């Protein structure tokens, strides 16, 4: 049944050549999203992996924006709250901020200082693990609140781009690997 | 009781983004373990009370992805992201909307909807309606139909509803 669910999720991810630049094979979640069971089966597969691993978060965090999609769907399945990790300048009350490296330049993410209780074990959700830059900035952000990271889970991991190493010391799951 | 619960988790924040504006902050609603499911359930009740039976949900990047996903799940429907520019990888339609100064765009994949779809737009807030109207227009470039638009919140007097003249508009709460 787990292979079967995983095969369904895999069967809805398109591969798109040369996007956003030449040479990059883009992994496209839109057909998964569009299917009436796509999000639900994805979030149920995520819950199964977490259960297998004994990971029991208290709340879910997602980054702007595809963290919002899968994070909200997973939060629903687990009966948990959700916290947005936003681009800078969007959150209205006091925030923490963490800068991360891009190929050229840098950027930041923020969370409300009060987003997590100090007893929270936070599950980070996102679509795709590549370099792990925004995932690590997310972990740092959570830790600023004094809450603890329960783990990180992705729909997809890109083999060999170093994300999982960047996230050493944290439990990392990914449903599909490319 | 349900609407009151949702209202009670939308914090009022003075002077954001700038002196004078009263910001309506959904974060405490999102953090509550029942905030999103209650919100989605209240939206689904509204749509049944108005006879709107969409075939697919479109959520506006980025807070419409939050409420859109939640409501799509309650409805048993699929979800289409309406995205900021340069994010969707396949052939897209594009529509411009006005910002304070200059403009920006929203995109959808040209294959996101069929001619037979009846699309529900979901977003957190109806303010000027700039983005919501661009979304309607995107939808209509596919020749699918707009079933309706639903928002958590509507800001009274900013003209949003009027910009969306001719479409079925619902908002859970008016501020
Ligand atoms: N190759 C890729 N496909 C889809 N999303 C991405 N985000 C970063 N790299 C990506
Ligand atoms: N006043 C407001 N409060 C919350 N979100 C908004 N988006 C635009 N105006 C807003």
């Amino acid at each position: 049944d787990d292979k079967m669910n995983l095969d369904f999720i895999k069967s809805k991810i398109a591969a798109v050549p040369d996007f956003p630049k030449p040479g990059i094979m883009f992994r496209d979640i839109t057909p998964l999203l569009a299917d009436p069971q796509g999000l639900r089966k994805t979030a149920e597969a995520m819950a199964q992996e977490l259960k297998n691993k004994g990971i029991q978060p208290t709340i879910v965090a997602g980054t702007e924006s595809r963290g919002f999609i899968f994070g909200v769907a997973l939060a629903e399945v687990l009966g948990l709250g959700f916290v947005p990790v936003r681009k800078p300048g969007k959150l209205p009350r006091a925030t923490y901020s963490v800068k991360y490296d891009l190929e050229y330049g840098s950027d930041s993410l923020e969370i409300h200082q009060d987003a997590f209780k100090v007893t929270d074990e936070v599950l980070v959700v996102d679509d795709l693990l590549a370099t792990g830059g925004t995932a690590k900035a997310t972990v740092d952000l959570i830790e600023k609140t004094q809450a603890k990271v329960a783990g990180l889970i992705f729909v997809m991991e890109l083999d060999g781009l170093g994300g999982r190493e960047v996230l050493a010391g944290y439990n990392v799951s990914a449903l599909i690997k490319f």
